[PDB]
């Protein structure tokens, strides 16, 4: 057994390495420590200080530095005695405290091991390489472990999952969080895998599960600042299991793609991957069919100066990309029309609109119109009409418009996201239609959001991902520290109600709140009101929240921004374009030449109302705002009904890079993820309970006779575990349950 055998691959990378007979000598030393400051103004940045003395109220000890100092007891941390370095639940430490909780972290991370809980939830510290813990070896490793048999790990809290699914018949989620490149992606998989592995039986649905990653990968990835596969949408993926435990099928629900990217991208980002693998693997004559040149001749690749990521070839992911196509069931035409989409999308991005001789612009060179044409299977002059002059109602009267150049812009802009969208929501569905063949009996859901991100200059996407992100970490609340302390007070255990300080609540009803209307209630009011600006929603944001709103700041130092502040922080938001990106309108007459499409995918994009249609309120179609919280309040709604799995990823720096872990940035995430008041509520209160007659069936007993059945369930169990004479203190007796500390 290879948990027990210290030469094997899952001690030497999931244990912690045997200490030596200095670090004995070390370990047994009656020595005491202190975490401290040797900058005060650096509240992060500790060193160990010997504690050299104290008196009734403080301690006084050397810094490394030997100079003296003294602390009040009251505002010390401790160091932990030395044998709990490194150790894997931290819930177990002495002293519980930042720079104790981080020290842990940081010497299990120097032995590469990223993965230590905090009680009941996993913290996972992204180690930005390769480590090799990932293997069928030790999948298989996890398989039938109680939780305290083995090392922490993703898969351990996969296979807690699995059981509690089992054991209780009761839907179950991993909920893993995270600021953008913290690991929920890869994570994310890493429960796949295991799920799939453990619970797998023909044998392709599981293949075919696994293989729809590269594929949502490939359209809804790209590079970003802070991360090189950061996921520009968020997903659910309900894994299916039948009565029996097995593996019955999967669900994908995605949420909000950045349409917006497929335009535009930052200095050093870049545009979704599959341009680039398109770009870089297609075929000799693959790329004179679809006219194609490479990224630096397209609009849409050119613009932000970064073409390449390290370590990867585009055109072997195009290679990884199409096979999966081939695993999951894409035809081989459907692959060629899924190409010729963004293929058509590029040059749609070249177009140039020019003034004409009055305010309304022209196309005076057509090759990249009739590219796109061509590849789409449209009619360019319809297409070209229905960019410049697209046809409106005044009343009743039908009114060509002519548009100038910048709306002739901005509509090309809103045509390519329509279609990057919808052919997303189409391998989205194609996707689930392959993997969704029976009705479920139970689901572990996998929830892989965009995580908590913060540029110069955030948008209206920045406010939904931050709210998102928000709405998660109060999830994490309401469970750890509220509904936890409520089963505690209705069984009447002589609590004491405990205040941890977190709640996320009015920055939520600040965001999405009805009545007095939150930000998302007055952008939708500006949205429908036709003399509505930028200007007037950010003047109209300003008047009910600045001065009113203790989570608003109405900023002196710019006209057209809003700061809210965030669990993980405060951030500014441009409110430049809010109004259009919310409508998110398209003309009818682009639908109407799309329509006409002779390409099957398409028309499919166009006339298939799942995809193409979209819902109203009132006059009024829904606005983006209402329809993705509808979607967020849905999601909640089901997660509400399954038991939780909470993994924390926590992100080493901001430079992507490994063996790097930097204090500040981890200690921020700690505080704000509400590590160490989760791992206090998990010591301070009772982690464990059972009914008093559903006790009986575990064990039999050691007690004067009360056996699987009684008359008694109360006294009954009082007795029988009053023989090991364990401590009351590690117990209390409920209205219906008994609960303990630490089993
Ligand atoms: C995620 O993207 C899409 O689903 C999507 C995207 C867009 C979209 C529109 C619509 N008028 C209607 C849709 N049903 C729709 N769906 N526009 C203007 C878009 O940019
Ligand atoms: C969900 O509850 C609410 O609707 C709600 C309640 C309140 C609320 C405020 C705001 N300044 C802004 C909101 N968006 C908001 N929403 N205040 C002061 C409230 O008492
Ligand atoms: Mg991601």
């Amino acid at each position: 057994n290879p948990i027990h055998d210290r030469t094997s691959d899952y001690h030497k990378y999931l244990k912690v390495k045997q200490g030596d007979s200095d670090l004995f000598k070390l370990t047994v030393s009656d020595k005491r420590y202190i975490w401290y400051n040797p900058d005060p103004k650096e509240r992060d940045s500790y060193e160990c200080g010997e504690i050299v003395s104290e008196t009734s109220d403080s301690f006084t000890f050397k810094t490394v530095d030997g100079q003296d100092r003294q602390v009040k007891k009251d505002d010390a941390n401790q160091r932990n005695p030395i044998k709990f370095d490194g150790v894997e639940d931290m819930s177990e430490l002495s002293y519980l405290n930042e720079p104790a909780v981080f020290h842990n972290l940081r010497v299990r991370y120097n032995q590469d091991l990223i993965y230590t809980y905090s009680g009941l939830f996993l913290v996972a510290v992204n180690p930005f390489k390769r480590i090799p813990i990932y293997t069928q070896e030790m999948v298989d490793i996890f398989k039938g472990r109680r939780r305290n048999e083995v090392a922490p790990h993703i898969f351990a809290i996969s296979d807690v999952a699995y059981r509690s699914m089992l054991d209780d018949r009761q839907n179950q989620s991993l909920l893993i969080t995270g600021e953008s490149g913290a690991g929920k992606t890869e994570n994310t998989k890493k429960v796949i895998q295991y799920l799939a592995s453990v619970a797998g039986r023909s044998g392709v649905l599981e293949q075919q599960i696994l293989q729809a990653n590269p594929i949502l990968e490939a359209f809804g990835n790209a590079k970003t600042t802070r991360n090189n596969n950061s996921s520009r949408f968020g997903k659910f993926i309900e894994i299916q299991f039948n009565s029996a435990g097995f593996i019955s099928g999967a669900s994908i629900q995605s949420y909000l793609l950045e349409k917006s990217r497929v335009v535009f991208q930052s200095e050093t980002e870049r545009n979704y991957h599959i341009f680039y693998q398109l770009l870089a693997g297609a075929t000799a004559e693959e790329k004179k069919a679809l006219h194609l040149a490479g990224p630096e001749s397209f609009n849409y690749l050119n613009q932000s100066g970064c073409v390449d990521i390290k370590g990867v070839s585009d055109s072997e992911e195009f290679k990884i990309t199409r096979q999966a196509m081939d695993i999951v069931g894409f035809s081989q035409e459907e692959q060629m029309s899924i190409f010729k989409i963004i293929a058509g999308i590029l040059h749609l991005g070249n177009i140039k609109f020019e003034k004409g001789a009055g305010e309304g612009a022209v196309l005076k060179d057509k090759t990249a119109l009739n590219a796109a044409s061509t590849v789409f299977g449209v009619n360019p002059s319809v297409l070209e009409k229905a960019l410049m002059e697209p046809r409106i109602l005044a009343g009743r009267d039908l009114v060509a418009q002519h548009l100038n150049v910048e709306k002739s812009s901005s509509s090309r802009d809103a045509l390519v996201k329509a279609l990057y969208g919808r052919l997303f929501l189409w391998l989205v569905k194609k996707i689930n239609n392959v993997l969704c063949q029976e009705r479920k009996a139970y689901f572990i859901g996998v929830l892989d959001i965009s995580g908590f991100e913060i540029f110069k200059v955030n948008s209206f996407e920045q406010l939904c991902i931050n709210y998102t992100n928000e709405k998660l970490q109060q999830f994490f609340n309401h469970h750890m520290f509220k509904l936890e302390q409520e089963e505690y007070l209705k069984e009447k255990i002589n609590w004491t109600f405990i205040d941890f300080g977190l709640d996320s609540q009015a920055t939520i009803d600040l965001i999405d709140g009805r009545q007095p209307p939150g930000i998302l209630a007055l952008l939708d009011e500006q949205s429908v009101f036709p003399n509505a600006t930028d200007n007037t929603l950010i003047t109209k944001l300003h008047s009910h929240f600045s001065k009113k709103n203790a989570k608003y700041e109405e900023p002196r130092f710019s006209k057209t921004e809003f700061g809210v502040t965030h669990y993980a922080g405060q951030v500014m938001y441009e409110i430049q374009d809010w109004l259009e990106k919310n409508k998110d309108p398209l003309q009818q007459d682009l639908e109407l030449c799309f329509k006409d499409s002779s390409d099957n995918v398409v028309t499919k994009l166009f006339n298939d109302p799942n995809i193409a249609s979209r819902a109203k309120k009132g006059a009024n179609f829904i606005t983006v705002a209402a329809q993705y919280k509808e979607q967020l309040a849905s999601l909640m709604a089901t997660l509400e009904t399954t038991n939780p799995h909470f993994v924390r990823c926590i992100i080493p720096n901001n430079k992507q890079l490994p063996a790097k872990l930097e204090d500040k940035v981890v200690l921020d995430q700690l505080r704000c993820n509400g590590v160490l008041e989760g791992i206090r509520i998990t010591r301070k209160g009772f982690p464990n309970r059972i009914i008093y007659a559903d006790f009986v069936k575990r064990y039999y007993l050691l007690a004067p006779n009360v056996p699987r059945d009684a008359e008694d369930s109360q006294k009954a169990t009082d007795a029988v575990l009053k023989h090991l004479n364990i401590d009351p203190e590690q117990y209390r007796f409920g209205i219906t349950k008994i609960f303990f500390r630490a089993g």
